[PDB]
C-alpha cells in the first residue's frame, strides 16, 4: 500500500518488474518481484538475513551517486521477495534504443561506452561483479544523458580466484567459460564490453553461436573506424590475460575527448 502499482515493464522466470509511484512523494520506482525458488544465489546481510544476492550487491553498490539503479527498499514475503529500484523518466534501455537507431555514431557510442565503464569501475571498487552487462541491462535517461546499469541478479562478490558459475547472458559471455566453464571477474567483464561496444557501433552483437565465440574472428558489417576496432578487438582478445585493463581502455585513443552526459543529450538525443 506504500507505492501505487503500474504496468509491467518486463518477466522472466527469475520474476516480474513493474513500473510505480512512491505515494508519499510521487517518486518514480520499478517494483521487482523475485521468487524464492529461482534464485539459486543466496547472500547474508550483516545482520544475517538471507537475501537474493541481488539485494546484497546492490545495497554494496547504492551508496553516494553513480551509474548504478538505486535499491530504495526491499521486503520479504513467503514466496518471494520485493525490491523497490530507481526509475528514470523518460527512459529507454539500450537494447531498444540501438533497435530503432541502427547502429550509433562513434561519438555517441564513445559516450555512453565510457559511462558504462565508469559504472562498472564503481561496482569492481564497491567488491560487485556485475556478470550480465548488455544492452538490456542499460537505461538511458534521455532528459539527462545519463546510463544506469541494471539487474544484479546475475551478479557475485567480486573475486581474485576462479568463477565456476554463470547464468548471464551466453551471447557475452567469454570463450573460457564456453570451453572450460571457467572465468576470472575483471577479464570476463571486459569481454562482455568488447561484445557491447561492437553492438553500438555495429548495431548488432559480433557473436551468435558458440564456435564463433571460441574462434573470436571479429567480422565488421557496418563502417567502424581504425581505432575503434582496435578497441574491440582487444577486449575481445581470446586469451583472458591479452585483454585490456579498465584503466587501459579508458586510456585508449579512441575513448579521448568524450562528451558530457548533457551534451550527448542535447546533440544525439533532442
Ligand atoms: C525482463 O525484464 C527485466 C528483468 C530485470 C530487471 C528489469 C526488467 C525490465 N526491463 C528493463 C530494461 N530491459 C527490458 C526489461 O528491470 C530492472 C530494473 C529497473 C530499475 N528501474 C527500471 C526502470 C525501467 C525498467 N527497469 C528498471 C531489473 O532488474
Amino acid at each position: 500500500s506504500q507505492y501505487q502499482v503500474g504496468p509491467l515493464l518486463g518477466s522472466g522466470g527469475f520474476g516480474s518488474v513493474y513500473s510505480g509511484i512512491r505515494v508519499s512523494d510521487n517518486l518514480p520506482v520499478a517494483i521487482k518481484h523475485v521468487e524464492k525458488d529461482r534464485i539459486s544465489d543466496w547472500g547474508e546481510l550483516p545482520n544475517g538475513t538471507r537475501v537474493p544476492m541481488e539485494v546484497v550487491l546492490l545495497k554494496k553498490v547504492s551508496s553516494g551517486f553513480s551509474g548504478v539503479i538505486r535499491l530504495l527498499d526491499w521486503f520479504e514475503r513467503p514466496d518471494s521477495f520485493v525490491l523497490i529500484l530507481e526509475r528514470p523518466e523518460p527512459v529507454q534501455d539500450l537494447f531498444d534504443f540501438i533497435t530503432e537507431r541502427g547502429a550509433l555514431q562513434e561519438e555517441l557510442a564513445r559516450s555512453f561506452f565510457w559511462q558504462v565503464l565508469e559504472a562498472v569501475r564503481h561496482c569492481h571498487n564497491c567488491g560487485v561483479l556485475h556478470r550480465d552487462i548488455k544492452d538490456e541491462n542499460i537505461l538511458i535517461d534521455l532528459n539527462r544523458g545519463e546510463l544506469k546499469l541494471i539487474d544484479f541478479g546475475s551478479g557475485a562478490l567480486l573475486k581474485d580466484t576462479v568463477y565456476t558459475d554463470f547464468d548471464g547472458t551466453r551471447v557475452y559471455s567469454p570463450p573460457e567459460w564456453i570451453r572450460y566453464h571457467r572465468y576470472h571477474g575483471r577479464s570476463a567483464a571486459v569481454w562482455s564490453l568488447g561484445i557491447l561496444l561492437y553492438d553500438m557501433v555495429c548495431g548488432d552483437i559480433p557473436f551468435e553461436h558458440d564456435e564463433e565465440i571460441i574462434r573470436g574472428q571479429v567480422f565488421f558489417r557496418q563502417r567502424v573506424s581504425s581505432e575503434c576496432q582496435h578497441l574491440i578487438r582487444w577486449c575481445l582478445a581470446l586469451r583472458p590475460s591479452d585483454r585490456p585493463t579498465f584503466e587501459e581502455i579508458q586510456n585508449h585513443p579512441w575513448m579521448q575527448d568524450v562528451l558530457l552526459p548533457q551534451e550527448t543529450a542535447e546533440i544525439h538525443l533532442h
